């Protein structure tokens, strides 16, 4: 039944859905608001594609054949066939109500369309959609194509038929899709982002320094990077947005985002992306 | 210096402490309340530096020498001239309080007193010493002798030169020895305990399953073991405690200990120690079911 | 501005060039798609180095330092910084395609990418490239540390910046580099390979033996090597794929293959390589 | 007087007499009939000079060196001039047959061939060449680089002077050449075979499991490999085969194959090579349980 | 259940069995027909125990407790409240039988009776016992002490419960047992000697040397000693007689003595006990000439 | 203060302390005069670690992290930031004293230069390096990764400090330093070659055989080798030679070497590196 995916968004996530799909056998149509973004995203698929080559993971057949099932375009009219649609646009609840309004309308009417968003409610993506017993959240790990996981989000109204459907997708993506419920940060979020949020709060407070921090939670806890150092490479704007909706999606000032992270997102201090967060980066990424 | 160091308990940590010391080139006194504790504490000793053996990570000489260098009493008194005094006795105020009045009472005027504690704040236990500018926590991760860090917690009162001692004998263990400060759950149980604490309250409002939610931070995060399994790990008696003094410490609601946590406790549902906590352990503590 | 060259395939052709580029004292990143494969061009390059030395061609710390300049490596990624990245992998259109797309994707955005190829357009390799502004043919000779020539092939979008950077490298590399258009066999294989065509023609027709044939060539026009001898130097394959490039890039029945080659090729009397083509030879490649 | 060694096959066996000559310093042609084999042979060539040198056993020089020495070749005609043919194609006596003769015809008179034939005797190979005095077993063992055996098998009519010849060839390889006569299984395969024959047949009496009989030949009798499992390393085709050839070649039912031999080879449950036999193998070739 | 073992016969194995046994927290009874015999039986137990303590294998209280653990007698009587009774004496069928009718007459209900006969059928000792399901073949391996298996031999009448009992014991021991039927050579010799065997007949038939034999399947095979110089360490006797099983037992001409081996026995050529065999020894047991 | 090590002469002394050097976290450069010198040294090197992780006394990660310390050169130049400098080249006080004459110029003020000589005196050495107070004897023994000991010998103008240095080095090496005085035989070849060469003295006059003699040595005073078996081992010039220092030395007949030694030495039978000396060796150093 599921043959033909949509993905809108050829980004740093976009990119990864679009190749696992067409690694796993879909066809796949790619959608952007510009030829450069398009290109930029093809070009990321050919260089992960080329590694797994490379070092023998696939053979040159699959990678080719892969490519071959991948199709670019600027209109989303050309998702009117696809039985399942990823959107992996920017983070704005606004852009991401008025793109699935206009796929609402224009999908087959069996089509599921899904969310790849870190934060916004899932049952409020799926009423914009007009659809919600067919909306549902995947929600997959950055990078797509090395990371195993897919968060599977049931919204209030998310049919079994429809999860049954997405859960046998990351399957045949060589992902293993874990359920969650619609709530404030699903698991990962809500898991991950209070922590970072403490270390913040403990450096501000002059507990420890940043490299003691995480030093600790890496040769204490086998953390492979330190909550800091990790905040810095998600991005503070991030980090910040995501306790802004444990915070108000909770309405429970224990998710309070630490006034050092807004103090650091005031100041642009935004991490890898801006050359400088709580640590400081050269242009390769790699702390100075 | 630093020739001779005493450690109070020959338990989990207090034995992985006297083998690290040891093996670093130090004189060991190993004390406990009673001879089988001691043997128990050894015959660890002795199946870890076998282990270092057996992988070429020691020679043979360094491996006798270590053993060489351990002595086990029932005495406090073996302690008098010992420089530095390890404690990792049982995490209860009242028992290490009246271990540390007579340790201050005993070990000689230039003698470092510190606490293996996990939670009990370090500058309650310096005033208890006697000596608060000669005390400070260090903290070592279970299993001591494979786990590099020491988290070392300064009392409102340890002396720049009590901190300078302990940062080298931790170097001379070949641990990394990262300097925090006296608060509530210092770093490591300040920013471990309420993210498992946090997997428990979606655990019990049906966010998700205990295996979902283990394999999202597991596959999602590279954490080596998820929260809920972690928390049987460590024991959910002992998650309890940090959440209550995380809680009691700040004050603040935000470390409110999960209402399932209190409930597990409370049925005796302790994780591993237990055979049974959020997942059913067989005799060797592997999961069953 | 250049400073750090990419070789990608440790063959014949790319280890001569990986051993230029570093005698040169340029930094070489050499790229294979097995350890063997490097440590047979590495080897190549210690002898060729070897001999340089003995005749007294380089001192004893100019070999140690080219030697020093060359890094093998079986990750395209390591060329992620060089300024030119020249091919130098087997013949076949499909492969440098995949090849140059992985490349223009990999590759910082003022890098150049040169092509080896004796017959293949440059023209489409530089739009496989995605960046033919920065594409150039650069045309060495086999073996490359003894042959001075560099023919240096525009493609239709060559910038001017692309060739002046490529023809000063050639120069430093002790190389004369001569230009020309992209047009079916360039020059060299143009005028050399109809030639070598035209002898297999006339020993088809009967109108001299081989050893007549090459002899006049030799001893009349000065050639060092016979038409049919050299045509068993270079492979009657690699004859016959360049004679097929003529042929099907002109469209004129002109530069059509001799029915005899077509034959030698079908017979797998493809010459030195394969023990036998119009001489036949023994392990060494000599005569016999 | 031996300069020039030439080998016939680019398989296990030949790429590996290949290695060994061309380390000794010793020319080498290595023959085989597609240029893909004799890639595939220079590539484990390469791989194992690679280990000797990663190792210590030899310099870049000697490496470099030794692979200087190999040079491939379609055609038999490039053996003309040398002085010492070592034949290791396929255990078909037909095309052993047809590869003896015409290398007797084109030979120079003084050349010695050699056959690394595990089972078809000396003696006949020896008829086929033309120049039997001059013909000899030279049985090598499986890895070559790394086995030190050289099996010397005189056939009826092998001269004194023949055998000198490859005994000293074997010792420049760096081998331990034992002479044995021309009968069925030589020593090695007389030797080993009939005991595995017997552990199968064991098996098949259900004296005991396969487990139970190799491991008593393992801890009992200090085989590194027990008799089932060695079977499957070896192929049961291969075992088989041997049976056949001493059943056959004495003509005394004593050496009568298991008929649990027949069956598993009628079965294709060749061994590790078909992924399974006696054990079941992974892909890499270990048991699975 | 297992607290007593007795021993019977203080030689070659009965001494090493009585060793492990009291090595492993048994009482002992070590039994034998004269004084001479038991106190040669304790000198090879002192000497081994006192090696390993010697290399630090074992303490000095385990050393002496092992040491106190047995008892040696003249007396069969003072089995009748053993466990377990392993008999050791002489290979001789009829002198077996005497012993195992006054043991199943004198030994406690309860008590197992074991053999550790290297060729006589387990089946026919439990029928002379009077308790065949109480009987079962413990097949230990010279030397003893050093030797890790143990070949568990089931008789047609041996009970589950038997052989569940002598198992453990076996792993008490530090030994791995493992299970075979009665069948002519159990697994270990009819393995092992029908090759030994065809070694001899290949050097009676001049196809190879000794040493030619002997270094192929040491090189080649990897076995640690060849099949002649091994002969010679076991015993020729022994091997014809072993092989005379295997040839009355299956019936079958296959298991025939090598008329070579029949001819060195009948010269007294018995190996290394004898100063000669295929190899000439000295009085140390080295190869001489 | 001792971070990087020199060592000249990749031979059986120099490539051990080079081995013991880099397995002692030390960074080292090993120098020879030809590169199929070094590569036995390094081959000898791979061999010794190879051995010790085979049989676990080293860990894979000590193991590669020695290797990857040791770096060779054909340039004494390398040697300029080296803190101790030890020479194990030939036997020749000509030889030592050019290489000593050109370290003491190259070598940074503060480097120690140590020589691993048998027998030639370390005060003159040390007058041929230009800094006699930061020059001393550094004797290891053979082979180097297996023996226990150092034999440190101080020079006449030997400082405290330098002595103070190197006996901390062989103790980071996993040595016994053991100190004496520069005067002929030092310590270890006065004892020993003396006995080795009345052995030689007692087999010349027909007291009894080798096998006698060394059999007394081995079973009446626990020798592992008996002293003829011994020399052959060492080299039969090595003990000639060792014997002419101390006769030269002392200026005491007590100390000829005896005519047996000179005669076998003469004839070339130089012990197990010729195949035969007192007793006759096959190609693997065992007795035939
Ligand atoms: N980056 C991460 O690690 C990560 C992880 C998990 C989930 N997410 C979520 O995935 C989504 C995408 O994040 P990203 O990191 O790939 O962002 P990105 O900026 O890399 O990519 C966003 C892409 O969407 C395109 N886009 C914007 N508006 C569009 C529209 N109206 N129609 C079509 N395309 C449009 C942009 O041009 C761009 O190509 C977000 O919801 C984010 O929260 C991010
Ligand atoms: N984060 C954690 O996992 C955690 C939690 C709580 C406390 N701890 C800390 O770890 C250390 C001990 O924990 P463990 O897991 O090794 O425990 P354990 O119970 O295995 O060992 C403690 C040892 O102390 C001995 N002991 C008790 N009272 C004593 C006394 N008065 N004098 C001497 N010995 C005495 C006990 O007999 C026992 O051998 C303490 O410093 C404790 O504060 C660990
Ligand atoms: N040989 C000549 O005389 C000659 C003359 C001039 C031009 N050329 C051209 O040069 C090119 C190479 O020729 P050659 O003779 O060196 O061939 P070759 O077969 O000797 O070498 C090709 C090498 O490329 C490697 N390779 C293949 N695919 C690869 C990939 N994707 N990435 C990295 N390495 C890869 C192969 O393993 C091999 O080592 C061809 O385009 C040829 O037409 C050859
Ligand atoms: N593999 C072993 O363990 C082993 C042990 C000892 C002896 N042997 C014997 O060695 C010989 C080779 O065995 P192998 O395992 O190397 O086999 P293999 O199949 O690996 O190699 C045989 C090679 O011979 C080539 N070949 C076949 N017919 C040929 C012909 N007419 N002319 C030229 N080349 C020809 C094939 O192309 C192949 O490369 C056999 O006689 C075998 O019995 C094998
Ligand atoms: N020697 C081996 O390698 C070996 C291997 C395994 C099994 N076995 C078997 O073990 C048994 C013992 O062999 P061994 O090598 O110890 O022999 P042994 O001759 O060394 O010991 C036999 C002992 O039994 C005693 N003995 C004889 N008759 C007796 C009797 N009636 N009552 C009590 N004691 C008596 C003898 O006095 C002697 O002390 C034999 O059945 C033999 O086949 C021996
Ligand atoms: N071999 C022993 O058992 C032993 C014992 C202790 C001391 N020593 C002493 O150690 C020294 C080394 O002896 P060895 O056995 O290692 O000798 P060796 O011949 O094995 O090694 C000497 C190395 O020095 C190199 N060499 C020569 N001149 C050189 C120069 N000018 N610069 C750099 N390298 C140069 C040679 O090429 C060779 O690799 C000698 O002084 C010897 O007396 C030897």
């Amino acid at each position: 039944e599921v043959k033909r995916i949509g993905v809108v968004g050829a980004g740093q996530m976009g990119s990864g859905i679009a190749q696992v799909a067409a690694s796993a056998g879909y066809e796949v149509v790619l959608v952007d608001v510009a030829e450069s973004f398009l290109e930029r995203g093809l070009a990321a698929i050919r260089r992960s594609l080329g590694k797994f080559l490379e070092k023998g993971k696939i053979t040159q057949e699959a990678h080719d054949e892969a490519l071959g099932r991948i199709r670019t375009s600027l209109s989303l009219e050309d998702l009117k066939d696809a039985d399942l649609i990823v959107e992996a646009i920017v983070e704005d609840e606004g852009e991401k109500r008025r793109l699935f309004e206009r796929l609402g309308a224009l999908a087959k009417p069996e089509a599921i369309l899904a969310s790849n968003t870190s934060s916004i409610p899932i049952t409020a993506l799926a009423r914009y959609s007009g659809r919600p017993e067919r909306f549902i959240g995947m929600h997959f790990f950055n990078p797509v194509p090395l990371m195993q996981l897919v968060e599977v989000i049931r919204g209030e109204l998310t049919s079994e038929a429809t999860r049954d459907v997405v859960v046998e997708v990351a399957r045949r993506m060589g992902k293993t899709p874990l359920e969650v419920q619609d709530y404030p940060g699903f698991i990962s979020n809500r898991l991950l982002m209070p922590m970072i949020n403490e270390a913040i709060e403990a450096l501000r407070e002059g507990v420890a320094t940043k490299e003691a921090i995480d030093g600790i939670m890496r040769l204490g806890m086998n953390h492979p990077m330190g909550p800091l150092e990790l905040a810095d490479f998600i991005g503070l704007d991030t980090c910040l947005a995501i306790m802004e909706v444990l915070h108000r999606g909770f309405g429970d000032d224990k998710y309070r985002p630490s006034p050092l992270l807004r103090r650091m997102v005031q100041a642009g201090l935004l991490g890898r992306k801006a050359g400088r967060g709580f640590y400081t980066y050269d242009e390769k990424g790699n702390k100075v």
